[PDB]
């Protein structure tokens, strides 16, 4: 059957520590898992251009969407098809965030864009770490606007969405995690 | 104002000769001109990444889109706001044949991703050279090559369609003709 979950958050709220406690809890339970992240997943040598080069946000959106496309194709789409519980650290979410409330794009025209770049793939489950960008472990304009951009994402979907106080010790989040995923497992 | 012109149909059908042929001849009528191609006159590590094994139609398509997004901003709009002729060898026809008409890709998305991209940026004129895809698998570029005269049977007062086999002094002068009703 497969269930496909996602974690997002500014850098430094603990996704990648809580992606990994959260593969484990399922490989606790017998479940096989798949864990990935964005960007690099489809296109890895995407993630190692948007690492080096200044680009108009069009076109950092263009190929962030060029390796989720790769990412969903060749990576998630198979480990849902043979039933694996796929967890992605960050996914279209980021984009928005990011490219959209941060960088200023229009979020129709970015989910126009998404819908055959994902194949209409929605999680079932995302994961929000909530955090005020000092937090995470002037240029803090920017990522006010990516935090808030994410609180609006949650607010607008507040059936796939779960938003966790990121501040938390992280076991307290990794156990908040468990117990909204529970019922669907 | 500015004035942009495209070269477009498949490889081997002499695009490169003629967008070059295009801009001595406009030079030689005191034109400024910026000649630039894609893909990779936004980005040009979008070169590399097209060649990706297995990459899918929509990927390649959302590559050429990134280098396409760049080249808009960076080099045709700046180009044509300082009053040049800005020629470039391949724009958004290139993917509208190659990844929607050969690998299958939906026109309408190809159109709402190109509306950002390309700011609705179109060349006034376009060039296709229309050449026999067994020169250019083939079925794919049969598809490409049918594409491309869909296109411009679309948009008949933008594409001039050419035949790619006659002798290039022959397509330059055609070119050339073309254009003299936008020149002064």
């Amino acid at each position: 059957p497969g269930l496909f979950l996602t974690l997002e958050g500014l850098d430094g709220s603990g996704m990648t520590t809580q992606a990994r406690r959260l593969a484990a809890f399922l490989e606790a339970q017998g479940r096989p898992v798949l864990l990935t992240r964005e960007p690099g997943g489809g296109l890895p040598e995407v993630r190692s251009l948007l690492l080096t080069q200044e680009l108009s946000p069009e076109a950092e959106y263009l190929l962030f969407s060029a390796d989720r496309a790769e990412h969903v194709r060749k990576v998630i789409l198979p480990g849902l098809a043979a039933g694996k519980v796929v967890i992605s650290d960050r996914y279209l979410d980021s984009s928005l965030a990011y490219q959209g409330y941060g960088r200023g794009l229009p979020l129709p025209w970015l989910r126009e864009v998404a819908r055959e770049a994902t194949r209409g793939l929605k999680p079932r489950l995302t994961f929000l770490l909530d955090l005020p960008p000092e937090a995470a472990l002037l240029g803090l304009e920017f990522f006010r606007r990516v935090r808030e951009g994410y609180l609006a994402l949650a607010r607008a979907e507040p059936g796939r969405f779960v938003v966790l106080d990121a501040t938390l010790p992280e076991e307290e989040i990794a156990r908040a995690i468990q117990a909204h995923l529970r019922p669907l497992l």
